[PDB]
């Protein structure tokens, strides 16, 4: 055996299929509208459309083939799989899809190109190709882009194709708006007639209008409704490009939103330059240096026994140089890992302070952080990456004569990146194995006397 | 009997009733407009005018014979229901677009159906039945983008008639902006006249503007007027397009955007391409399963004691294959259908590990899970669906030298829909009746024992 | 005083100093533009003018006597206010549009009507009169889009002025992009000066550009620099449109989005048709009787000393009705107004039954209730507003053999609007005033020995 | 070394290199299409061109000597400067941008300038400036408005040069669509040339196309993907202006989105038009005085030890008339800055009333308060300005005959600005140190007593 849709196998396929899929969109309405289209190279068409319709053979049997969830597990099943793919409309659509219509080619000529019209009828696999790119691709928003611009690119040609058949069949040349004669040297050529059927259709779907003026009442009617077309059509399409951009700019924007808010409330209170600068510049770090994202609301919407396997393969690099975790329990960092909030300081920004409450402990991810001395600039340790503080104050000790106070004042050393750890958290996760808690509070004495 | 506005005959009469509204909204300006249109088909507008007054008379009865809620019952009696009825503004507009105006045609002559103009002030009803159609139909983005079209068709069509009738008010060929001479041939014809004026008010309203400039002073005021409500009008209206397109898109949308800020964190956070590939996989799956929607987010705006009828209805299935739930007590599966929230998780995924704090039961609506031994491959017990588990370190148990702690590892083989019950929820909703709860630690004395 | 500009004379002094800003801003940019109009009415142009500069004499005397809030009290010395006109901006540019540049009459000629443009300077008050307008009418989106409505009108016939003063320059008919000669019998009026320039105005800034190109380089620059123009602030104005009709869409969108969610969800859990009849008749009545808004989330933006008074004048119909507010304390009513929730119940629904957490009490605002008995049809006792249940199981009782449970069941016959009351604020709001708690028991004994 | 990007230098050079940028952006393609432009002002040219790429080198310096954040700390070592430089992708482009392309004026001669087009690959510079600025002005959405007008711009230009170029290739005048024979005399003005070009671009881009229709296939192509190109990215531009717009309308229209829903409340349920003038009025008082937003909202998204920097700097003008703090701990205002919830209270608010529960204590910020008498107009004391109450009934006093209930009622004599701390908050935070407290139940007893 089976394809398992979820594999690369399955999406490889998905880009195979849409070939043909797209292939068919483009060019039978080309070739049974653009009658030259169809003849001058119908050679190549008809190896196009047989290597199309063995695709779509071959997709029909790769349907067969392709496993379906059912108790969550992948059925393999093959007679399974047959019926689960007969029983869905997908079959029916194939079925009609794969219709060998091309025997009317006998009847009706090899100018009646319309009869693969049926090909049309497996859009879902294209369609499921997008949306399995859109979901799987690197670049979500230049594929999305680049989708619409198929979408219109496809109604415009659509549109072109429909408007040729239009001046076909009330004539060429028979009055001013349609397609000029074929017999004219210039407007004759198959590229000629192409182009300027899709140059009418793009003026008429974008809603320019500046080709000539119906004639005739169908003439007038079918502009009607090509501009309604336009209009309404391009409005959908060139809209959802809008929202598509606003969603590129949806990071950008609202962090740019909250610092014109932050700024506006500055400016109306007259906060002193000082501080707005340094506001800035906070802000400035946060985008610089790429945290304007939380990755909490983000990712929420993981799978928690996913979000921890992405938190730990983001963490291990410093929850390996912490001495708590991975050292003496080595599976407690699961625990808490999806606890760590992580917190960003300023320059000098005072993480804690002395006689203040002990209810976060803080793991350094990245940053320089000093436990100084209260007068402010003397240094006394530097706290590098790995480095934990703030773990003295959540514990039960003897001895103690700072009961839930800090032992000292931590700054910040420039920008530190850290991880605060409640205590009641580290409280609750340390029931299981206090395995690691003995050493915890050896730590913990060993600063507390010294 | 009475009607009771919330059943379908009333839908189906604001179907039948908006039919004649919509007839008239369309018809009887282009008749007062288009004369020729009044005066070849009189014997048609007369039946079909005729017939639509009837049903405006029968709507005005059943006005009268429709309840409404006092009390939050309906009301029954008859001369309250027509106290109610001529005390709104309804009557008033009813009795308006009722009154027999075409009396005037005695007077003003056959060629002045504008009397019938009152005839619109039921748009009201039509209205009724699109707000109605919108709330009950299954379709409710089909049927508003097609009340959006059939509002520009509307107003393209009006202001075809206003054009035609201002041609008509300066002299038909008079200057090249007006429509041109009925003596005309060609543009004599009634489709000619309504065809050309539609796609004259097509190009205006859509803001394309290719036909005749203005020559008089009321035909520039009218022609900048009119393609300023083109301008307007038509932003508002294929603006709307714009927003539907987007509700139609926004669950996809906002799951698309939920994955794409996951992929910008793994890809800035560089996660290893196994873990992309598995939360790609992740997010594939709840799509492809459709489980992107989260039923408490949408159900919430259901009454309480509606959402625990839906709840039950869909989860039926699996709470009669539950031991505790409608077995004992029968009932007790309401007072907790409404808390137990489903989970999904991965193959492979560890839902239960020994030693861990048991504070949710689950209960396995679908998927095949596995109790297996702590080693990782060696399965013990199959647990397939209807099955409950996480139960045991939830009670208080003699004898039960693992106090809360999971028994055993429970871990998924493919993908796991299953219930997740807190353990405050069972113990607050167990509180009720134990009848069930004896038998509940009988399974685990007997699975605490073995 | 002095004026409170939170009174209704300051709006109306708005209003009456928004009437000469408005015109200065329409007319003199046509009188200097259009000579014509300025030299035939000038006799017209007089008076306004004169008028209008006699009405921003007044404003600026108003704004010597309109109040400002230090303290939060109202000043009302009269050379304090004085002091804070003269110290704000808006002296200085009171100051600027009134100073008598129509002297200049005198040097220029009266053919100079520009000189007067500094009185645009007044722009402020009208905007002022605007932004109170929208917070005061009753009609926000109304005034919203005639005000859209009026800017656009403004910048077209700003517009049209740039375009004819420029012809003007150019010179009348010296190149076909111009105005055309003012000589010409039917290009001469001003009626045609003034709306042909508004008619090209209107073809450039809504981007429809049928008017003659350009010929000159100025005229190209003009004109590019023109369609941009449009572009931008007519897509600013007519998208300002699109939004303002988002937000009169916004309770209805989001109503219909809720139940498209709820009808989306039903149809692919395949709801029973039932209950999804059920579902769209709950929204049917939601809608119908006007309850899809919920008032808490509108009236938490208003002070709670505000919004007490608003659920006052709301809810006094029934907690009048009721026994224990209003009647015994006479004021313990407002301590748990803004703290009853409102419910709806369906026809038929349980509200309550024997046997379940009395942990909410309820006051019936509209509807009719029953205290049925437990076979479902006998109906013990009705009752209709004013009535109060779910209290017992609220209360400490000697002599309840049910403690915490349901004494009855209590269902709703038809649509019932309740006010439950939580059992833990009903506790905490009792604590200060027992005097009806003791008449409350009164009941609760009566009803717990029957 | 350094230049520490954060600084003002780095901005500064920021903008002196975002100068040649923006110019090679701008002219390179103006002088490799239009040919006149090249060699009329070649010597102007010349210094502009040797100009900008000493400053692209001494950007490729800066760039050498920009610190960058490692451990949080600004690294200052050049060599380690070097490398990163080196080693990101901004340094090949760099290169790329300053390789000396200019040799090759030597063999294709001074006619082709497009040899700078290299040039161009220091964007991100530009870009780099942008998004500094929108970062650091006081004007974000000026700003954002004038860099989509600069885009627009920019586009608009490179289309008129490629327009031009394609007329060159062409030949000028071979056909209708190119532009006209360059040896017209006035078709053939450098003026003459650029401005049709733009004028011809913006009627493209904007879908306005009312330049002469494409008479070749090449142009007919061009036509549509130069059509195509305008709606979509001009719709992408011009939208992203309506979407700065209404974030620049999004705190008003907020605002105003919430007075329209209390207004469609108090209408449907017909409140009282003295309450709603109180409802209006209260509205009105946010709005002008500039109370609508709350920094709650605004600033969470600062440092908590940064938003208490900014609390600071900003109620440190009553938190120094305050007794509590700022004179016995000097602190202790930092503990409980970032919780002093600020509240307003209309004119004749009670605040507080005898027997209620004193859980919230009051610093007035703004505003004169009366602890009145329970008649309702007797006055005992006017409380202004750095005046606390709500603090007696927070503590555990003796003596204290009212516990948990307020001493006396305090009502608002005007608009009254308070920072309501909670009683719980009040507890916690003077915990720390009681040297305040001993002097706060000082003034209690005082006042308990009298
Ligand atoms: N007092 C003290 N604290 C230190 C030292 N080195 C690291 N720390 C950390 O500084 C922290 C300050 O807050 P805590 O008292 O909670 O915990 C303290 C320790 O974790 C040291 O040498 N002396
Ligand atoms: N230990 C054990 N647990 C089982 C077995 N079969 C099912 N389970 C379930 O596995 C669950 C693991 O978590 P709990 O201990 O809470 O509850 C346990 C039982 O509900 C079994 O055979 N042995
Ligand atoms: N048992 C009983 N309850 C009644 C009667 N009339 C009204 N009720 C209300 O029905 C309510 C059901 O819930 P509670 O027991 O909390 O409170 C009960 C009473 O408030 C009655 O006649 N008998
Ligand atoms: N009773 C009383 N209260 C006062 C007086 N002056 C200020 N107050 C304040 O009024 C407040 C009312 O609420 P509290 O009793 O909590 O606290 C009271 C005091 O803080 C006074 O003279 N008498
Ligand atoms: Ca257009």
């Amino acid at each position: 055996v089976v394809i398992d849709p979820s594999g690369n196998t399955y999406y490889n396929w998905l880009f195979c299929i849409t070939l043909p899929v797209m292939y068919n969109w483009t060019m039978v309405i080309a070739r049974a509208c653009f009658d030259e289209l169809q003849s001058d190279y119908l050679e190549y068409w008809l190896i196009l459309d047989y290597v199309s319709d063995i695709v779509y053979l071959i997709d029909m049997f790769v349907r067969t083939r392709t496993g379906y969830l059912e108790q969550g597990l992948l059925v393999k099943e093959e007679l399974k799989l047959i019926n689960k793919y007969k029983s869905n409309l997908q079959f029916k659509l194939d079925v009609l899809s794969l219709i060998p219509t091309d025997l009317l080619y006998f009847k009706l000529g090899w100018n009646y190109p319309e009869i693969r019209l049926n090909r049309l009828l497996r859009f879902s696999r294209m369609f499921e190709f997008f949306q399995r790119t859109e979901t799987r691709t690197n670049y979500p928003n230049i594929f999305r882009i680049s989708n619409l611009v198929m979408y219109i690119v496809i109604i415009i040609h659509w549109n072109a194709c429909v408007f040729y058949s239009i001046s076909k069949a009330i004539g060429f040349g028979n009055d001013t708006w349609v397609y000029p004669d074929i017999n004219d040297p210039e407007f004759g050529r198959l590229a000629r007639k192409y182009v300027y059927s899709l140059y009418w259709s793009t003026l008429t779907l974008t809603t320019i209008g500046q080709t000539p003026p119906p004639v005739r009442d169908s003439e007038y009617v079918f502009v009607v409704v090509d501009f309604l077309i336009g209009v309404l059509i391009f409005a959908t399409i060139v809209g959802n490009i809008g929202s598509m951009i606003s969603n590129m700019n949806a990071a950008r924007a609202e962090f740019q939103a909250r610092i014109d808010a932050i700024k506006q409330y500055m400016h109306f209170r007259n906060v002193s330059k000082d501080m707005e600068k340094r506001v800035i510049k906070w802000f400035d770090y946060l985008w610089t240096n790429k945290k304007t994202v939380d990755e909490k609301e983000v990712l929420k919407y993981l799978p928690d026994k996913l979000r921890a396997e992405i938190a730990i393969n983001v963490h291990l690099d410093t929850l390996k140089k912490v001495r708590i975790f991975a050292d003496c329990e080595a599976g407690l960092l699961v625990e808490l890992v999806l606890k760590l909030q992580p917190q960003v300081y300023s320059p000098g920004d005072y993480i804690c302070k002395k006689g203040d409450i002990g209810r976060e402990m803080y793991i350094i991810k990245e940053g320089k952080l000093a436990v100084v001395a209260d007068d402010g600039v003397t240094q006394f340790v530097v706290l590098s990456d790995g480095s934990y503080f703030g773990e003295i104050s959540i514990l039960n000790i003897k001895g103690s004569k700072a009961g839930n106070r800090r032992t000292a004042n931590i700054k910040s050393i420039g920008y530190s990146d850290l991880f605060c750890l409640s205590k009641d958290d580290l409280m609750e996760a340390l029931t299981e194995y206090p395995d690691a808690k003995t050493m915890l509070e050896e730590k913990g004495k060993q600063i507390l006397m010294k």
